[PDB]
Order: structure tokens, then sequence, then C-alpha cells
């Protein structure tokens, strides 16, 4: 996928959803932050340590859509 820690998420379809909501509603960022912990506590550790790298992942264009109506 790449080299950066959270950069591997670029291929992870589960994370693709996390970024989708952020494309339209970045306010759901803190909602997904805790969510990462319920699905991948190990990943969350990397998220909190390298948030800056994870944030940019959220903001990149994702093949899903980038809009949500009830997610987070």
């Amino acid at each position: 996928s790449g080299g950066n820690p959270l950069e591997f998420l670029r291929n992870q379809p589960q994370f693709q959803q996390m970024r989708q909501i952020i494309q339209q509603n970045p306010s759901l960022l803190p909602a997904l932050l805790q969510q990462i912990g319920r699905e991948n506590p190990q990943l969350l550790q990397q998220i909190s340590q390298h948030q800056e790298q994870f944030i940019q992942m959220l903001n990149e264009p994702v093949q899903e859509a980038g809009g949500q109506g009830g997610g987070g």
C-alpha cells in the first residue's frame, strides 16, 4: 500500500467508509476515532500517535462517494 503507518488504510475497504463521511462531514472524525478502537484497538494506537498521517488519509478522495446521511 505504501510506507506510512495509516497509509495501509488506503487499501482497507473498512477504512474507506471512515473517509467517506469525512469528505462531506469531517465533524464525524471524533466519532470514527473511537470507532477505530472498537474494530481495531491496535490501529487506534497508531491513529493517536500518528493522527496527522491518519487525517490526510481521511481527506483523500475515496472510490466510495464521500457523502453520508447517517454515519459516523
